[PDB]
């Protein structure tokens, strides 16, 4: 049977699987419902939840800190990340394609210096008190909500800062803000602009396979400490329309993919909803959508638009793509004749004819 | 809404979520309720249980082994810890501030050699078989809890130690002792305290934070392997009565605290019971009470007493912290004011302003 | 009470725990039930399934890949084990007492090579998408099971391998085989044979323990990387019928331990199904059972026959063998007098002499 968008547990769509936390004229923030909700074949994605952020030019999401780790990527555009500490301030400036991680607790901010071009955001989330859940906890006060300094008593807040809670509440508390994200002046911006491990970025060297059709970028946790610690990879992969990514699997890295801009269908062969019959998933993806990739599933990528998609590796370290076509990395072609003529009814010259007919590889037509 | 006591989650009051394994008159054997069971909140402090041991002067705790790992810390008093493996023995003796890991299985037993000083232990334990529970098994047979070996068939012991069953359970078995703690004769004990990695000593350092009102005594994994293996730390801070710590918050630590002497009020702001609104708890600790600061919640502790506190960190390695008053380690301070400006209503030269006031560290009035 | 058999957790009996996967003329490929569903005792081992293998001479295991690392281990016979990477072929024999992993995802295939001997194989198996599931995928097409590429559209696999998809059909899937255990005439063995970490072996090296009566091989993690990944020791261990291995307990890890050849009665001493009392549990073990050793639970091993039995060690790093009798290893024999004699109700040396009665160490009469 072929298991279709709706009823398809690995497909994500955007406007109905993501939940608005906050949204107002300049961005909006939404979470990615839980993994292991709808299907024990991702039980071990239960610690992961996905975040979205979209932020309108020169607007700053105000301060605060969340009790998870982040994986931040910046799908479109630049933002000017800051990380606070309680010894010392640290900023960066992030183009498309770059990435880093934001360690649990660590206060921090962003803002979008551009002036009209948008600010796209992915975020992979690791709590820590709850595995499925984490806690955003804002400094700033703001007719939507409100400062975490505010849950203290009068008694403490006022030996804690010395000063009258009337002076305290003024200054604080309730001439503020009404959300979490707020636009500022060009000179504002400029301002905290001059400053701008540390980020990188994965579109920035050799991609593992490339051709007329597309080019694929990964960076892996052997060359990256950040990286190394989530043991995770970080993934991104253009192609065009027309173009087919042959059907592979990933040896144990369990992929979780979102699609930055174009369309496409997906076709991933995995387990019935305790045997060895196998089921089909299939679903069209458009600009947003989240499609799980479970690993040792053989999976299928069709552009039918030219498209630019990103996907994270969890349990990544030493993990192997294996094509089931084509020349690079075609592991079925490394099955020695003898033992093919037995797997497939034909003979074995038969098969593996068939199997070198394709002379492309990864990035085809269709 | 103000979570109190009773309804607080965080809290655990000794004498109602204690639950007693032994006790006669010479010492007690307790053990907190589990964590997860109160709040998802705490879900990944399921994998840990604290245990409470009290001990009268010169007497010793008979011979036995649990199946979990144990962070052994003396509150007050002295004993001499005795570690026994199928190739030698290996003793120590551990002053108040003394800690040491206690291999899963490693057969081990306690005496306080002390003459009128009694004896106060806290115990972090990590299960094997079961993340929840461990299980005690005592090598001695009393009226209390029955022997390990007398598990095993006559036909077994007779064959393993090479005798009747009779001999055997006359030795062995059923002149003994009513309970598994039992006294001893000076003598006896001067004998068992000629001998006396290895034990290490928190309040023996630098403190990290200092000053009129108290110190702050913290050993981290980086400069501790057993505390490594466990990836925790271990800390201890003494405030006099009337004392504050001012509010402040650890990165990714999760921290067990128990109130050694003294009394005090904790102030904890953290998550209601998937929104941005924020709780408060609060409640008031007192002698051998547990706290949990989940990773990330602001917290703010008043000594009502001259009191001391012992605190694991679990998930420790790395970990900051986070003080939102006072000079040092105060993230607050370090927002750049342009930022500030925006996050609160106030000007940032003003917010700073408030901010800088306070010229007092981690210990302040109140 | 003894719970014996059908009520006891821990004896899984073959003919009744284990789930035929695939069965036929020449093999067969059956799983273990999950060891938590049994008892929480054996929460931990949630994560592992065993798996075993049986193959007539001459026969075939078809080319395939689960989602699951695999420790494999040959109880009896001799195989030739292949892994396939998409940049290479790796080919070795392996012995009677040979093991290897799989990493989760490897294409592989194996044969038994012999002529009229029969070959056993056990596998531990650890699953990624599902902590107590694994999903094989068969790149073979059978009257059994169905080709995993036959889950792709035509449009792809026509795309994907150029042709149309007639040709395809007819080459790749519906001539073929009914099962996937095929046998091969003794040219095409000859010829996948020539080629024949790396597997190691645990039998090929001084035992730890020796004497008349049997001989314990065992092979850790602090020396093989394959299993320092796993964080598992190899174990075997034979005896003479008559025999008995000495009340003992591991430190920290879990065994899981199967019966090769042989008969034997197993005593384990456990816990009761949050008390001290302690409960016995027993049952007869007989080729192919599995038993299910907690970590510091004390046991006995009694041949009533000549066995030689294997045993896998979950959270093995560092763990220690303290037996309870005997003079190796007898952690009873390091608790000093004064304290044994406050232990047992017997005076010191008559417990300490008791002890030092059997001359003997594990491996003693009955």
């Amino acid at each position: 049977s072929v298991s279709r968008g709706k009823n398809n547990p690995f497909y994500f769509n955007s406007d109905r699987w993501f939940h608005t936390l906050f949204r107002n004229q300049f961005g909006h923030l939404r979470v990615l419902q839980r993994f292991d909700q709808r299907s024990k074949q991702m039980q071990n994605l239960e610690n992961y939840r996905v975040v979205e952020f979209n932020s309108k030019p020169n607007t700053l999401l105000l301060p605060h800190h969340a009790d998870a780790d982040f994986l931040l990527v910046v799908l479109n555009g630049r933002a000017v990340l800051t990380l606070v500490n309680p010894d010392g301030r640290d900023s960066n400036i992030l183009e498309q394609g770059h990435a880093q991680k934001i360690p649990a607790g660590t206060t921090f901010f962003l803002v979008n210096p551009d002036d009209e071009e948008n600010l796209r955001i992915i975020k992979l989330a690791v709590p820590v008190n709850n595995p499925h859940r984490f806690q955003d906890f804002f400094l700033s006060s703001t007719e939507a909500q409100q400062s975490y300094l505010q849950g203290f008593s009068k008694n403490i807040l006022e030996a804690s800062f010395d000063s009258d809670i009337k002076e305290i509440s003024r200054v604080l508390f309730g001439s503020q803000q009404e959300g979490v994200i707020v636009e500022l002046k060009r000179e504002q911006i400029r301002e905290l602009t001059k400053h701008a491990d540390q980020p990188f970025n994965l579109r920035n060297q050799k991609p593992i396979y490339s051709n007329k059709l597309g080019r694929w970028f990964e960076i892996t946790p052997e060359k990256n400490p950040q990286l190394r610690d989530l043991d995770m990879f970080i993934r991104s992969v253009d192609m065009k329309e027309g173009s087919l990514l042959l059907p592979h699997y990933n040896s144990k890295a369990i992929v979780i993919l979102v699609i930055n801009e174009g369309k496409a269908n997906i076709e991933l062969v995995g387990q019935r909803e305790e045997s060895w019959e196998v089921q089909r998933y299939r679903a069209e993806l458009s600009e947003d959508d989240v499609f799980i990739i479970p690993a040792t599933y053989p999976v299928a990528i069709n552009a039918t638009s030219n498209l630019n998609f990103f996907a994270f590796g969890i349990n990544a370290e030493n993990n192997q793509r294996n094509f089931l076509a084509g020349e690079k990395d075609n592991v079925i072609s490394e099955i020695p004749t003898e033992v093919l003529d037995v797997t497939f009814p034909a003979s074995g010259e038969k098969v593996q004819k068939l199997i070198k007919k394709q002379s492309e590889s990864q990035f085809v037509d269709a």
